């Protein structure tokens, strides 16, 4: 057996936390237990219109294998006859391009400390074989106790339809269109360099530019960048994506974990350990 399937008059909508093309996130309570939820809705005609069945669909049945502190929680799901609901995690502190934004350029001990989880939860994702392919500050949330969650799974893909944000788009994607466990890690590279400049790698004046850029590695580390930091990202943002610390043709997490950059980090436990403040 199971809880018996919710429905909407079991919770009070409060405000809209966002809004997208194919769905809104709405906070709510549950009246029987008082818990609050964040709640997607999404209207299925919208996405019966458009094609996006096998996303909304990729995006609960990815949801519903994970099983790790690192990642947003799916609770539960219901419907009625215009919508689709997926009660997920509600992550209080909001999103991490939010504190990026909020406090500007991290020291070197936040640096470390929120790498290392994402790493962590990235390693956990591809060791089951699912690729996110649109990760970003804005898609890593932060709990109430400033650990990260990641979200935004409709567009993961289990192991070439499909391009992310543009500031991370890895060269591969904009060259081969095909996804690969390496697109991630490019991205990874990306969000470091983010965390310890205050803004991504390659930026320019429209999409096109940004492109460009990339599959020339067009970008540069500006001054008093972490040396071991600037190493380890020049060991993920690398044009040939089989030579990407983390991939499995450089033997896996082992190495990216050994980084000097993370010589100080307890892998085995990271979200028992308090967050630098
Ligand atoms: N602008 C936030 C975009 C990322 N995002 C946040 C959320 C989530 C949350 C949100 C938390 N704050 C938000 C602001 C705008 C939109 C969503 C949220 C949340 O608490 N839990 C989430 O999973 C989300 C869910 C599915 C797809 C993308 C999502």
């Amino acid at each position: 057996p199971q809880p018996r399937k919710k429905r909407p008059e079991d919770f009070k909508f409060g405000k809209i936390l966002g809004e997208g093309s194919f769905s809104t996130v709405v906070l709510a309570r549950e009246l029987a237990t008082s818990r609050e939820y964040a709640i997607k809705i999404l209207e299925k005609r919208h996405i019966i219109k458009e094609n996006k069945v096998p996303y909304v669909t990729r995006e609960r049945d990815v949801m519903s294998r994970l099983d790790h502190p690192f990642f947003v929680k799916l609770y539960f799901t219901f419907q009625d006859d215009e919508k689709l609901y997926f009660g997920l995690s509600y992550a209080k502190n909001g999103e991490l391009l939010k504190y990026i934004r909020k406090i500007g350029s991290f020291d070197e001990t936040c640096t470390r400390f929120y790498t290392a989880e994402i790493v962590s939860a990235l390693e956990y994702l591809h060791g089951k074989g699912i690729i996110h392919r649109d990760l970003k500050p804005e898609n890593i949330l932060l709990n109430e106790d400033m650990h990260i969650q990641i979200t935004d799974f409709g567009t993961a893909k289990v192991l070439n339809s499909f391009v992310g944000t543009a500031q991370y788009v890895s060269p591969e994607l904009l060259t081969e269109k095909s996804a690969c466990k390496s697109s991630d890690l490019w991205a990874l590279g990306c969000i470091i360099y983010q965390l310890v400049a205050g803004l991504p790698p390659f930026r320019a004046g429209n999409e096109y530019l940004i492109f460009q850029k990339i599959i020339k590695l067009e970008y540069d580390f500006p001054e008093k960048f972490f040396p071991k930091a600037r190493d380890l990202v020049e060991k993920l943002l690398v044009l040939d994506a089989t030579k990407r610390l983390g991939c499995e043709e450089m033997e896996g997490y082992g190495p990216l974990k050994a980084h000097p950059f993370f010589e100080s980090v307890t892998w085995e436990n990271l979200h028992q350990q308090t967050p630098p403040k």
